[PDB]
């Protein structure tokens, strides 16, 4: 049988994803598999090319965005494809959802032309679970006694990209859970113990 894709997502994460992982191959060493551990941008030797480019050689947004799913491609086809194949689970930093949430709400490229190239790049292929550390403007277990006051150009970016990434969990019920990355350590900890049970 195949193995599992998982993807993690946010602003913000890295902490959590490592204590994860080790969980993880716990429970997947015993059934015989191993846990492929990767990020995007630079999954691969190409992809760090690609991110290279991007940060060095102005362009059209339309043609970053062709540049960063190239690299998702071949993302696929060198990493993750082989490893779920053989039966190992994935576990990426980062995926499509990260191009939409940037590209799309911060920088304002069109939801069409996002999903025309995860089409493309996916064909119906999905994570099988993603994890969103969303970054909330209050804290659910401080919202009576701590207030952040109710933007600038970054300010408004940010609030963008947030909302992007949380029309995208909204939209696909099957496969993400939300994680208030503003609750204590602790707290995170079981969520995430729940959803590594639950695999």
């Amino acid at each position: 049988a195949r193995g599992k894709f998982i993807t993690f997502e946010g602003i913000d994460k890295t902490t959590h994803l490592q204590w994860f992982c080790d969980r993880l191959q716990e429970r997947l060493g015993p059934a015989g598999r191993h846990v492929v551990v990767t990020r995007e941008p630079g999954g691969t030797r190409l992809g760090e090319t690609l991110r290279e480019i991007l940060l060095n050689q102005p362009m059209d947004l339309e043609t970053e965005a062709l540049l960063m799913f190239a690299g998702r491609r071949e993302h696929l086809a060198l990493v993750i494809e082989p490893a779920l194949a053989r039966g190992d689970w994935v576990v990426s930093d980062r995926f499509t959802d990260a191009t939409f949430a940037y590209q799309g709400g911060g920088r304002g490229l069109p939801r069409d032309k996002l999903e025309a190239l995860e089409r493309w790049v996916q064909g119906g292929f999905q994570p099988d679970l993603t994890v969103l550390f969303d970054v909330p403007p209050q804290i659910a277990s401080a919202r009576r006694g701590a207030v952040r006051m109710p933007e600038s150009e970054s300010d408004a970016f940010f609030a963008r990209t947030r909302a992007e990434y949380l029309r995208r969990a909204q939209e696909a019920p099957h496969r993400f859970v939300i994680v208030d990355s503003s609750e204590p350590i602790a707290q995170i900890r079981k969520q995430l113990e729940g959803v590594l049970a639950a695999l």
